[PDB]
């Protein structure tokens, strides 16, 4: 007897990339079944034996390293935000992001984003520091999604940039180039042929959009009390992670009570 698709479903949930094991080979449901088990408590065993580090606070970790090594603060901002921020970044009522954002109060809300506490740094930090300013950040931010193959309500996102001298469009892709190679991710970085100033460029893994970057400056930072050039990159860990370990659905590499590091926890 075939598996039902609700078995198919069972199972999936406790496989791994890595089992190669044929789920047509005319073995019965409950023995399929109890294998897995086995080989998913295993790798909890092993985990709680030798590493004992959750992937997401590690990848954290290792990018904390790779940008404080090249020179950038680290800085650890508000995750509920002022609501006046979010029209600041010039996303008005009528926008399909205003429709995603969490709101909290009358007045505040769960970032979307993380671009608006690093605008505020910015132009702070530029009273203090020599040229260049180089800041980054990493954390939880927030959007109420109508998919979820790749995109999580709840996600962690890295946004690093640069502002003074040396804000090139070369340099950004060279800081991008540098960070995926260093993670071992594969990438290509597209964007519009000749375009200088104001660029955006997507950083893709196959359809899958790992990042988008700017090479500033824009008219919006004006708004932030910005008035010079600037790059900067926004990468969301879970979809690195999600690409680093092969994991067919991205909710295996969020904060989460149903996977730890990708292994089902509901055994
Ligand atoms: C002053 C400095 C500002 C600065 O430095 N600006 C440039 C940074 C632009 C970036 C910033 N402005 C930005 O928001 O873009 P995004 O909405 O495309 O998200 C970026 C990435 O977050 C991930 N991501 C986004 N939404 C989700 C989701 N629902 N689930 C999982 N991952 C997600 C995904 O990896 C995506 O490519
Ligand atoms: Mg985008």
């Amino acid at each position: 007897p075939a598996l039902t698709k609700s078995q198919t479903d069972r199972l999936e949930v406790l496989l791994n990339p890595k089992d190669e094991i044929s789920l047509n080979s005319g073995k019965p449901f409950r023995e399929l079944e109890s294998e897995l088990l086995s080989r998913r408590k295993k790798d909890l065993q092993q985990i709680y034996a030798e590493e004992r580090e959750n992937y997401l606070g590690k990848l954290e970790r290792e990018i904390t390293r790779f940008f404080v090594d090249r020179g950038f603060l680290e800085i650890k901002s508000p995750i509920l935000i002022p609501l006046e921020y979010i029209e600041r970044m010039g996303i008005d009522n009528d926008t399909e992001l205003s429709k995603q954002i969490f709101r909290v109060d009358k007045n505040f809300c769960l970032r979307p984003m993380l671009a608006p506490n690093l605008y505020n740094y910015l132009r702070k930090l530029d009273r203090a520091l020599p040229d260049p300013i180089k800041i980054f950040e990493i954390g939880p931010c927030y959007r109420k999604e109508s998919d979820g193959k790749e995109h999580l309500e709840e996600f962690t996102m890295l946004n690093f940039c640069q502002m003074g001298s040396g804000c090139t469009r070369e340099n950004l892709e060279s800081i991008i180039t540098d960070f995926l190679n260093h993670l071992g991710i594969d990438f290509k970085i597209v964007g519009d042929s000749c375009m200088v100033y104001g660029d955006t460029l997507d950083v893709m893994h196959g359809d899958l959009e790992l990042s988008s970057a700017v090479v500033g400056p824009i008219p919006l930072d004006r708004e932030w009390g910005i008035d010079k050039p600037w790059i900067g990159a926004g990468f969301g860990l879970e979809r690195l992670l999600k690409v680093k370990h092969d994991f067919k659905n991205i909710k295996r590499a969020a904060r989460s009570e149903s996977y730890y590091n990708g292994i089902s926890t509901n055994l």
